[PDB]
RNA sequence: AUGCAUGUCUAAGACAGCAU
């Protein structure tokens, strides 16, 4: 479909936070979509992107890459989240959405929490 | 804390699956956290990984790794993720990636990309 | 040798790439 306007809400630690990114295009030359926080210092923008491939010459399986980048004003950090999705030919759309249902949920678990938010890994 | 089993609601496109992930072992060597579903054939059992790298000389900062493996009875679906995060980070900056990520993945736009394959134009 | 917020696959592994 056409890129537009996500807005993602009740996020945070606390759950209180949304998160309005506006779209800035499609690129024609790599699929490549890009959306970025609305309201703020360019450089400083939250940051997303999206792209799917098709399997080809380069490439056997359908391929999904989302990535987010987070920039905090200094000395400046960035945070990075990237996302790699595999699916064969053959694969249902009800394999693909248990795998993206599957990872939301795992996010909220008190095990992706620990490792996470207080970078703490399990014993 | 101690790996423990892992219970998944309100999952699959119906919104109306589970998956319980329980625990085989955080490895020895590299401290990679297994856990997987139960099952009659270790290959045919939808898998969890997880590991978090602290920096070293080598690298100055922290990774967390999540790997799912779905097959199917046989091809196999995937998700991985990085992590990556400053020494210098917040817990509310690192909170805001993981809880930013899980919403996007609710969206219509990551619905279109990976359950119909779909790019944006 | 190390690293990667690069990609590919039979995926905690292999391989291609970049960087140092
Ligand atoms: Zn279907
Ligand atoms: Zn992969
Ligand atoms: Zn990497
Ligand atoms: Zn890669
Ligand atoms: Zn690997
Ligand atoms: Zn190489």
């Amino acid at each position: 479909a056409k890129l537009e306007t996500v807005t993602l809400g009740n996020i945070g630690k606390d759950g209180k936070q949304t998160l309005v990114l506006n779209p800035r295009g499609v690129n024609p030359t790599n699929g490549v979509a890009s959306l970025s926080q609305a309201g703020a210092v360019r450089a400083l923008e939250k940051r997303v992107t999206v792209s799917v491939s098709q399997p080809s010459r380069n490439r056997k399986n359908y391929k999904v890459q989302v990535k987010i980048q987070n920039p905090t004003a200094g000395v400046t950090r960035q945070a990075y989240a990237d996302v790699t999705f595999s699916f064969t030919q053959y694969s249902t759309d009800e394999e693909r959405a248990f795998v993206r249902t599957e990872l939301a949920a795992l996010l909220a678990s008190p095990l992706l929490i620990d490792a996470i938010d207080q970078l703490r890994p399990a014993y």
